[PDB]
DNA sequence: ATTGTGACGCT
DNA sequence: AGCGTCAC
């Protein structure tokens, strides 16, 4: 009853940028823009895979990871913008950037958690505060959310909907307790709105966002009204959205341990979940599991939204499908060199930015037939940018696996070079 | 022949 | 340290 915590005592946003790739492409080329169009990587293999794809262009159906020959198929006036190709691969550094704008402008507002490369967690609830001391008790007009869903309203033409649902909402808020979560979450979705709006202003990107307690449930509402809208999931909203919400759903359980939920409890929605105890979880999934999946399918999530605006690893990858595996040593020792040297670079760019330097060089190969993903993972000191000692010192990491008696042997399918364990300079 | 990342847990 | 899981 009054003892137990409800998981009400933050505000917590994600900003997740609509087709992010896209939308930096129509940015450079107007052409582009309010067309089907997708963004794809290499262009040999069946007009090369996409990654990403317009909103025009999901409506024919095309995907992600699919065969740019296979979305034609599907959308024969799809537009493609192709990666940058660099020292035989492909070079994300336009899309990092862009996402360093992203990142910058949101930092103006709150302390971000950076999850991806287009989309970062806000801790709001100072921010949350401090506005409703300026507010001094006036309430809070429809035309300061004005691209803001509330889930699970109305109840009892899109846009309509969304504005009587929110009418429904702040005609229930009370104003005056300035401890009420529910006013909390609205004020957070007031300075949502207004993140949004700087970011469009000063990028031309658009993008979606969650507000609600914790940082699962703010991704999982930042999904629920994409593209260019916000939506605020209510602690009260919990129940019936979880009551048809399936478990794969949720941040972390897409995977083996949702499956073996699933599987073992015999549920498929998240709410169903309640029906257990935490010593029932725990006895299926471990301890920390758990309790996270016991308060989990009631709304609550302690997790915190970390401040850490940069990456903490700096990786540079590459695949070697089919008859293009590396089967010499002089193959090996090349491609160790150009992704050593486009790490190279990206090293002494993130020193001079960030005042920091990298101090282990992991190295990863995948042999062909080989059923994990890595093969092998090993690591070695990184004591200065350079890419002919780094590459040579990945060889000498790796050379112990060729089993050949010039050639190597079996070929090697992928590799994978990583800067970590980051120290200020 | 999804590719190229990046974070975190387990032992 | 090296491997595995998960998203993005
Ligand atoms: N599997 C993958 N492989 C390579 N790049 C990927 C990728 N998945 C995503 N990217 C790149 C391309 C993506 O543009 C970017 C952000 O990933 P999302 O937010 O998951 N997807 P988006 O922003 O496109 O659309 P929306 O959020 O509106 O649904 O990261
Ligand atoms: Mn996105
Ligand atoms: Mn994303």
């Amino acid at each position: 009853g009054p003892h137990m915590a409800t998981g009400q005592d933050r505000v917590v946003a994600l900003v997740d940028m609509d087709c992010f790739f896209v939308q930096v492409e129509q940015r450079q080329n107007p052409h582009l823009r309010n067309k089907p169009c997708a963004v794809v990587q290499y262009k040999s293999w069946k007009g090369g895979g996409i990654i990403a794809v317009s909103y025009e262009a999901r409506a024919f159906g095309v995907t992600r990871s699919m065969w740019a020959d296979d979305a034609k198929k599907l959308c024969p006036d799809l537009l493609l913008a192709q990666v940058r190709e660099s020292r035989g691969k492909a070079n994300l550094t336009k899309y990092r950037e862009a996402s360093v704008e992203v990142m910058e402008i949101m930092s103006r507002f709150a302390v971000i958690e950076r999850a991806s490369i287009d989309e970062a967690y806000v801790d709001l609830t100072s921010a949350v505060q401090e506005r409703l001391q300026k507010l001094q008790g006036q309430p809070i007009s429809a035309d300061l959310l004005p691209s803001t869903y509330i889930e699970g309203l109305p109840q009892g033409q899109k846009e309509g909907m969304r504005k009587q649902g929110l009418f429904q909402w702040l005609d229930s808020l009370q104003i005056d307790n300035l401890t009420s979560p529910d006013l909390q979450l609205t004020v957070g979705a007031v300075i949502v709105e207004e993140m949004r709006a700087a970011i469009e202003r000063e990028t031309g990107f658009q993008c979606s966002a969650g507000i609600s307690h914790n940082k699962v449930l703010a991704k999982l509402a930042c999904g629920l009204n994409k593209p260019n809208r916000q939506t605020l999931v209510s602690h009260g909203s919990v129940p019936q959205l979880f009551s048809q919400m399936p478990i794969r759903k949720i941040r972390s359980l897409g995977g083996k341990l949702g499956a073996s939920v699933i599987e073992i409890l015999g549920i498929e929605y998240m709410g169903e979940l309640t029906q257990f105890t935490e010593s029932q979880l725990q006895s299926h999934f471990g301890e920390k599991n758990g309790s996270w999946l016991y308060a989990m399918c009631r709304g609550i999530e302690h997790d915190p939204v970390k401040p850490r605006q940069l990456p903490k690893t700096i990786g540079c990858s590459k695949n070697f499908p089919g008859k293009t595996a590396l089967a010499t040593r002089e193959q090996v020792q090349w491609w160790l060199l150009q992704l050593a040297q486009e790490l190279e670079e990206r090293l002494t760019k993130d020193r001079n930015d960030n005042d920091r330097v990298a101090t282990q060089l992991v190295v990863s190969i995948r042999v062909q037939g080989d059923k994990r993903l890595s093969s092998l993972r090993r690591c070695c000191a990184l004591t200065r940018y350079d890419a002919h000692k780094m590459s040579h010192d990945a060889f000498t990491v790796i050379k112990n696996c060729n089993t050949s008696g010039t050639e190597w042997s079996p070929p090697l399918t992928m590799l994978f070079l990583c800067a970590t364990k980051f120290s200020a300079s």
